[PDB]
Parts: C-alpha cells; structure tokens; sequence
C-alpha cells in the first residue's frame, strides 16, 4: 500500500504521493475531461487520497473539472482530501475578507461538495502580509468555523514569508501550510525551513517535486521563471539519465519523498500513465530503496546551482 502520513495536528493521514489538480486546468498543455476523470480514477485506484487545486488553475476550470473527477470516484467522502485556495484568480489577487469569503462559496460549487478538507491562502507572497495576518486569516478562520473548510493554511514561493505570518498569529491558527520547487533535486532549502514548521505545528505540503518539468525528459515548459543556468544544468541532470537508461521523473519524485517530515507531495498528473509512474516510483523507494549511484551523478550536476530560486512576489 502507498504509505500515508499524518499531516500536522490535523488528524488526516495524507497519501505520501498526492495529486496535484492543476494540470486538469490544462496550465502544462490540454487534457479532455474523460482523461482527467480516468486519471484521477486511477490515482484514488491507486492509494492517493490527496487532491489539491485552486480556483486560479485554468480560470477555475481545473476546480470544476476535478468536482467532475471526485464524484466519478464514487466513493466516501472521507475517503478523499480536498484542498484548494483563495485569493489569486486569473483576474487578479484579491485577499479581503470578503472575496475569500465569497471564494469558498464559489470553490465548493465547481467542486460539487460541501466542504473542503484544507482552504488556503494563495501566493501570499503578492500581497499585503499585514493584510493576511489580520483580514484574510481571521476570514479564513470564520470559514473553518462555519464548516466550509476543516482546516486553513498559507502557500507561496518565498519561503521567508511563512516566518512572518506565523510569527505574528495565535498558536495553532494555521494548520498547514505548502511550499513548492523547495524539496526537489536541485532545490532542498525546504529542508531548513522544516525545524521552524515543526515549531509552530503545521502540517507541511510539499509540492512541485518535477519542479514544474525541469525533471522530466520533455524538459520544461518555455514559460517556466528558472533562470537559463539552472536549465542547463537540469536538463543535463535529465540526458544523463536518460544516457544511462535511468527515469529522471522516477528518481526526483523518489528524491522529494525521502523525508519524513514532509506529510505529502504534490505533483501535477495529467494521464494515468503518470499516475502509474508516480505511484510505482513511490512504491518502489519503499521496497528498493534509492539508486544512490545515479543520484549521487545527478547531485554532482546540479551542484553549481543548488538551492537557486527565483524572484515572486512584490516583499
Ligand atoms: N503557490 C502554490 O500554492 C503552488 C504552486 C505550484 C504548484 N502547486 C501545487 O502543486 C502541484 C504540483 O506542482 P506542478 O504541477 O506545477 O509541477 P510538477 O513538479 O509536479 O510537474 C508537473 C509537470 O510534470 C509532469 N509529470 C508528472 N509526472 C510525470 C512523469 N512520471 N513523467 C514525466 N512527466 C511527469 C506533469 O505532467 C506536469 O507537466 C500543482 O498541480 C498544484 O497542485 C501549488
């Protein structure tokens, strides 16, 4: 079975592998809805019992495509977790109280449900923090109590700005809170902001483990913000394995799921064949350990721009 781990003080147990729904609003190239519903099938099928989308995916596409694909699963509601966000949409951010408010009513009739699992605040690293801290979380916190979202939490690419948030709410006002592009191969520093985490008792999500498809053998998409130095040197980490008859894919995923600390990861899935992978590369770490050879190869050719990161945000 595909281990799961608790998430924070939450009480759920999160599949280590999760899906992430943003593909379903079709951000890495088009997917009909007969073959996102199979895949998410598939992924549920499969153990992953995680899914996390946002209104912003697709100009809220991927949300009403994935309330599409839960209710094909047929199953119990507590047998799956959602999650999704508020503040950014294709029209722009806006983190008041009031368009939160107004946001979940909208998420959860996309989604067909009455309540999500995980409702969070997205890219807060565009925003007014000081706005976040003492309008949008006490809005968020009224959804939790009026039963709309369990639980509520923060996301952004920065990972200095969770400390100023977090520093400056109650204990356990947060819950969770998700990261991305920060625990993968050529990017770790997720990692040092881990002891802090623990500290405040917040579930951790990560996400992006392909860094947005700098490890896949198709290579990234021509958006994508990395600079051209980190490219090179992924795309040089993804023909190595490729040479050598290796899953560039495979081994990053297996990468971003060796710590423990970390409740589950994200990754965007857009066909049951990825699920297969994911899923199997998971399983495998558990009965076959790393390959630490090649991995060992991949980190001496990732090693000039380890831990570099790009600008977000308007801090
Ligand atoms: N600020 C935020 O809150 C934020 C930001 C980014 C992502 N997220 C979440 O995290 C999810 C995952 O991040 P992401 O999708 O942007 O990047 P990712 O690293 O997960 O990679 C996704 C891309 O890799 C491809 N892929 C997946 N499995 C593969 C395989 N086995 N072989 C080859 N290619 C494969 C996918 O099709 C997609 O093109 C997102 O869907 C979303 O849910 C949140």
């Amino acid at each position: 079975k595909l281990e799961r781990r608790e998430l924070g003080n939450t009480g759920l147990n999160l599949s280590c592998v999760g899906f992430g729904a943003s593909p379903l609003g079709n951000v890495f190239g088009d997917v009909s809805e007969e073959q996102s519903i199979a895949t998410v099938i598939e992924a549920f099928n499969q153990g992953i019992n995680f899914f996390d989308t946002s209104p912003y995916y697709g100009a809220t596409l991927s949300e009403k495509v994935l309330g599409k694909c839960l209710k094909a699963l047929g199953a119990s509601r507590d047998e799956y977790i959602v999650a999704t966000k508020c503040g950014r949409y294709a029209e722009g951010f806006d983190f008041s109280a009031e368009r939160v408010t107004k946001s979940i009513d909208e998420s959860l009739e996309r989604l067909q449900l009455e309540y999500v699992d995980i409702l969070q605040c997205h890219d807060i690293e565009f925003g007014s923090l000081d706005q976040i801290v003492n309008e949008t979380i006490p809005a968020l916190q009224k959804i939790k109590e009026s039963g709309k979202t369990r639980f509520i939490g923060i996301t952004g690419l920065p990972l200095e700005v969770y400390t100023y948030v977090l520093d400056r709410v109650p204990p356990g006002t947060i819950d969770v809170v998700l990261s991305y592009c920060h625990y993968c191969i050529n990017d770790s520093t997720l990692e040092d902001m881990l002891p802090y985490f623990k500290s405040k008792g917040v579930g951790v999500i990560n996400a992006s483990p392909l860094s947005m498809g700098l490890h896949t053998e198709n290579g990234p998409p021509e958006w994508h913000p990395a600079s051209p130095e980190i490219k090179a040197a992924c795309k040089a980490a993804a023909d190595y394995c490729k040479k050598n008859g290796k899953n560039i894919s495979k081994l990053a995923l297996q990468y971003s799921l060796s710590n423990k600390d970390i409740s589950t990861t994200l990754v965007g899935m857009n066909s049951v064949k990825q699920v297969e992978e994911n899923v199997g590369a998971a399983l495998e770490l558990e009965t076959a350990g790393k390959d630490e050879k090649t991995f060992a190869e991949i980190e001496n050719i990732l090693k000039p721009i380890k831990n570099q990161s790009w600008p977000s945000g308007i801090q």
